[PDB]
């Protein structure tokens, strides 16, 4: 599923991400835009053999099990394929764990390089929320 911008903002709000750990909704929408282009089915393979999955590009070395990342953890206790669903619940619940770790949203490369320090409220402007 490729979400619209305001559609995704509303779904993320319903699942409790607005101001989660102090990160306003626009931060989450901006991260999704630059991680996956709002596409739940996005995947990308990394040099280390891990793969990133779904709308927030959650990595198989630490967070989910894909059966092909040796020596990895599954800290979200989910198959990585669950992160590709049109239902973003599993991705949101896992993202809540990730952001609660020591580095906050700096865990997401695209957030740190493309969203942090910018007018992230623009990503929710105009939306019915
Ligand atoms: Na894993």
């Amino acid at each position: 599923k490729v979400f619209g911008r305001c559609e995704l903002a509303a779904a993320m709000k319903r699942h409790g991400l607005d101001n989660y750990r102090g990160y306003s909704l626009g931060n989450w929408v901006c991260a999704a835009k630059f991680e996956s282009n709002f596409n739940t089915q996005a995947t990308n393979r990394n040099t280390d053999g891990s793969t990133d999955y779904g709308i927030l590009q959650i990595n198989s070395r630490w967070w989910c099990n894909d059966g092909r990342t040796p020596g990895s953890r599954n800290l979200c206790n989910i198959p990585c394929s669950a992160l590709l669903s049109s239902d973003i619940t599993a991705s949101v619940n896992c993202a809540k764990k990730i952001v609660s770790d020591g580095n906050g949203m700096n865990a997401w490369v695209a957030w740190r390089n493309r969203c942090k320090g910018t007018d992230v409220q623009a990503w929710i402007r105009g939306c019915r929320l």
